[PDB]
This record gives structure tokens, sequence and C-alpha cells, in this order.
């Protein structure tokens, strides 16, 4: 009756880390990404899996998906996640390699807006509201259109912890209300603020632009522990620096301004997705 072509040929590998491997691979002469997990990190891949089971994502700031496959090995199981191929790779990656222009700028965190609006949104008729509680410049890829997409929700939740340089005040202090799904749309807002700051040292103005730095560079060191983080954070209430330069251009200065908004000590001060991609709208 007919041929499931599966066979994917893996060609190199673009990313490994503790909890697995990324693959650019190859099926029906398409690129593809197959992410295989570690088994120390199955419950990411059960997750995203549950959630795709649960909606059927598919939005043009969202890293598409193609499959999750399962395989039985003799003493072990083996979880592989599909999707489309970004041959660009991640922001993180680029923003070494590249200075951006005003247009270049407000493409790609408007896009990454879209993307995280498209995910907050409950649809009637449709998706669950879904929070992604992992935002971060490794775990959004750069399109070949100049738009960026949101990748890994593993951590996601509807209505594994993340990445401590990106958690909001709330997570370090163990104040989150955890029974509220706001409090999950909040924290990621604390962490787009930090990815619109990364963005924003790279787009040159009157010929000066800041070299690619992670957030708190200055202030924690690499692989910063929970009470690193929270010191900074919580009790000294520290926030990214705004450069002078950024206030002769009118686009920093309003990105300035917009990533104060996601920066507030208190979660429900901070500006939603939907009000953040307005704001990006009316900037130049
Ligand atoms: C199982 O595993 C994998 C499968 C595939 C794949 C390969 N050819 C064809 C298919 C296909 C899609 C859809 C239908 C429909 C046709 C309409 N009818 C009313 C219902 C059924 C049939 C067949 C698939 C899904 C790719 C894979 O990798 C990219 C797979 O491994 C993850
Ligand atoms: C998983 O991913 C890929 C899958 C395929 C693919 C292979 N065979 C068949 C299909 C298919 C055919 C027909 C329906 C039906 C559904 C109901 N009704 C009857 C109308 C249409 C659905 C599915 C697809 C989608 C191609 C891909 O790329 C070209 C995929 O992407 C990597
Ligand atoms: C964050 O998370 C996921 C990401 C991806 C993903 C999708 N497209 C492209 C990539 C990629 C390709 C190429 C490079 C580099 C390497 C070599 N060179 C020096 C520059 C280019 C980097 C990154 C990735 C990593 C897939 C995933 O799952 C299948 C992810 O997990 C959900």
């Amino acid at each position: 009756q007919r041929t499931v072509a599966r066979d994917i040929t893996l060609l190199e590998c673009v990313g490994k880390g503790r909890y697995g491997e990324v693959w650019r691979g190859s099926w029906q002469g398409e690129n593809v990404a197959v992410k295989i997990f570690s088994s120390r990190d199955e419950k990411s891949w059960f997750r995203e899996t549950e959630l795709y089971n649960t909606v059927m994502l598919r939005h043009e700031n969202i890293l598409g998906f193609i499959a999750s496959d399962m395989t039985s090995r003799h003493s072990s199981t083996q979880l592989w996640l599909i999707t489309h191929y970004h041959e660009m790779g991640s922001l993180y990656d680029y923003l070494q390699l590249t200075t951006l222009d005003t247009v270049s700028c407000l493409r790609i965190v408007l896009s990454i807006a879209s993307g995280l609006a498209h995910l907050h949104i409950e649809i009637f008729g449709g998706k669950p509201a879904i929070a992604h509680r992992d935002l971060k410049s490794k775990n959004i890829l750069v399109k070949k259109n100049g738009q960026c997409c949101i990748a890994d929700l593993g951590l996601a939740v509807m209505h594994r912890v993340g990445t401590k340089r990106y958690m909001a005040p709330e997570v370090l202090d163990e104040t989150i209300q955890v029974d509220c799904f706001d409090s999950y749309k909040r924290v990621d807002i604390w962490a787009f603020g930090l990815v619109l700051w990364e963005v924003a040292r790279r787009m040159v103005s009157n010929g000066i632009v800041e070299d690619y730095k992670p957030p708190f560079y200055d202030v924690v060191p690499n692989d910063p522990s929970f009470e690193d983080m929270r010191k900074v954070v919580c009790v000294d209430q520290q926030r990214p620096n705004i450069p002078n330069r950024w206030f002769s251009d009118p686009t920093l200065t309003s990105l300035a301004k917009l990533m104060k908004e996601c920066w507030y000590q208190n979660p429900s001060a901070r500006l939603t997705a939907l009000r953040i991609k307005k704001t990006l709208t009316k900037i130049d």
C-alpha cells in the first residue's frame, strides 16, 4: 500500500551539551534538525512531545515541529526530536559574528515577541496558553529572512529548571506563585527583557557598538550559582547596564525603556508580550 521513509542521514553535529546533541540531518533530500536526548533529560522529550500531542503549534516564530521518535535499543530507549533546520544557527551564535542595523535589530526582537505572544495566548475553538520557562538567546534560532524562532519547549507549561542566569527574581527568592499560570508568563517576560538587552548591544549607532556579552557578565561568574544570581537580582536588585550611547539613538532609547518594563521586581508590573509587540511596531 505505501512506503514510509523514516531514514534520516545524520550529517554533522551542530550542538552538544550535558543533556544531548543536535545534528543537521537529511530526510528525502531536505535538511532537518535532530535533537538526540540524554536519558538524564528524557523528561524534556516527554514534555515537548506531550505538548505537541495536545496542540500542533504552527507559527513562523516557533521552531517547526516535524516528529518525535522513540526507538527501542537492546538495553536503552533512544529519543529524537526532529524539527526544521535553521542553517544560520542560534541568536547567541549570530550576535558574536555580526553587528545589526536598526531595521535588523527591530526585526529580530519583534519576531521573538511575536513567537512569545503566540505561546502566551489562549485561542478558543485553538491552543492552550503556554509559558516557555527557559527563554534565552541559545534557545532562539535565526532564519534566513531575518526573523527568529523560539526553540525548546522541554520545560513549557500549558494552561529540569530554567537557566539560572536568566531566572526572574521571584524564581531565585522562591516567592513565585507556582499555582498561578500568569506567574510563568511573567518569568518569560523577564527573560525576554534580557534577550532584548543582548541584541540591542549589537545594534550600531553613531559608529559605536558594544561587544556581545551575556546578561550579568560583569557581576556573576560563568555557570553562576543560584546564590550568585539571587544576591545580584534579589538582594542588590541589579539590572543590566544601559550604555550612555543608547540615549543618542531614538531606537535604543525606546528599547531601553521597554527592557526596564520587563525587569520590575513586582512581576505583575511587567509588560505583557502583546504590549511589547505593540510598542515595537511603533518604534521607527
Ligand atoms: C513513522 O515515522 C516516521 C514517518 C514519516 C512519514 C514518512 N512518509 C510518510 C508519512 C505519512 C504521513 C501521513 C500519512 C497520512 C496520509 C493520509 N491518511 C488519511 C492518514 C495518514 C501517511 C504517511 C510519514 C509520517 C517520517 C518520519 O521522519 C521524518 C518518521 O519518523 C519520525
Ligand atoms: C512529518 O513530516 C512530513 C510529512 C510528509 C508527508 C508524507 N506523506 C504524506 C503526507 C500527508 C498526505 C496527506 C495528508 C492528508 C490529511 C487529511 N486529508 C486526507 C488531506 C491530506 C496528510 C499527510 C505528508 C505530510 C511530508 C513532509 O515534507 C514534505 C514532511 O516534512 C518533513
Ligand atoms: C535550541 O534548541 C534546538 C535547536 C535546534 C537547531 C535547529 N536549527 C539549527 C540549529 C543550528 C544549526 C547550526 C549551528 C551552527 C554550528 C556551526 N557553525 C559554526 C554555525 C552554525 C547552530 C545551531 C539548531 C541547534 C534544533 C532543536 O531540536 C531539533 C533544538 O531543540 C529543541
